């Protein structure tokens, strides 16, 4: 129902090549930027032959994008093939690192809550700060969907991909332990439903890439639980505050949880807070 404006976003095919599977393919494109010749893309694409409404649903995926506008923190969109003569693909940024929830993985063994001198022992390694700017990125991006009536309804870890410098983008490539007690019994779907999933996402952060729910059967009493008030004990990388957080998310009534906005003004704080604490850190040892 949105409009493609094939003169800003089409792209020809035969100016790709595609590499590796990620179905979603990794791609060089040739003259995409003004600002480079060839650059590395990833490639989402339509399987030979497949449904009238699978091209529809593809489609409006793109026309979403498109309508939304430019967010850091969310997937940015680089182009579309959408004219005949090859199947339909939309194309974004290549996100080097992948999924967070992996690369929080890759990094238990490369952890410090904060660095000090000499910082060379901690190189690449993973701080406080990265796990509280991660979620002040999202919440951000979030805040951006929020704005526009967009409604993720998957929010997860899986669905957050890493960039250069730390920075981390919204997209979408079981469900259940991410999804709203009101998204489960009465399939509701809001902006507060997604509030809940971040977090959830939250959890994963400071668990570093822990699976939600450790050792639970998600079956029709894990869903009643939920219902009525049991919630995942504190993860092994938090901050009080940040716990809280999570607990303020996972509200039961729908309005009493927090909007983005206040999470992305929260975290905002907690993300100051955490580098003055640091600064004092580094500057006495
Ligand atoms: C190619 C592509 C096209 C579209 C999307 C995507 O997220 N579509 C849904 C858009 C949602 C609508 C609200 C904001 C997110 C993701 C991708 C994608 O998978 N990008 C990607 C994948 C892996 C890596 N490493 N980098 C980028």
């Amino acid at each position: 129902r949105l409009p493609y404006d094939a003169s800003k976003w089409e792209f020809p095919r035969d100016r790709l090549k595609l590499g590796k599977p990620l179905q979603v393919i990794e791609a060089d494109a040739f003259g995409i930027d003004k600002t480079a010749t060839c650059r590395t893309v990833a490639v989402k694409m339509l399987k030979e032959g497949a449904t009238h409404s699978e091209h529809r649903a593809l489609m409006s995926e793109l026309k979403i994008l498109i309508h939304i506008g430019h967010h850091l923190n969310v997937v940015n969109l680089l182009g579309a093939c959408t004219k005949p003569g090859g199947p339909l693909m939309v194309i974004t940024e290549f996100c080097k690192f992948g999924n967070l929830s992996t690369y929080l993985r890759s990094k238990r063994n490369e952890f410090v809550p904060y660095k000090v001198a000499p910082e060379d022992l901690y190189k690449d390694f993973l701080t406080l700060e990265h796990l509280i700017c991660y979620s002040f990125q999202v919440a951000k991006g979030m805040e951006f969907l929020a704005s526009r009536k967009c409604i993720h309804r998957d929010l997860a870890a899986r669905n957050i991909l890493l960039s250069e410098k730390n920075v981390v983008k919204i997209c979408d490539f079981l469900p259940l332990k991410w999804m709203a007690p009101e998204t489960i019994f009465d399939r509701v779907y809001t902006i507060q439903s997604d509030v809940w999933s971040f977090g959830v996402l939250l959890w994963e952060i400071f668990s570093l890439g822990a699976s939600p729910y450790p050792g639970v059967k998600i079956d029709e009493e894990f869903c009643r639980r939920l219902k009525e008030g049991t919630r995942m004990r504190a993860p092994d990388y938090t901050t009080p505050e940040m716990y809280q957080t999570m607990l303020d998310c996972w509200h039961g009534e729908p309005s009493q949880r927090p909007t983005f906005s206040e999470l992305v003004e929260h975290l905002g704080n907690l993300l100051q807070a955490n580098a003055q604490q640091d600064r004092h850190h580094h500057h006495h040892h």
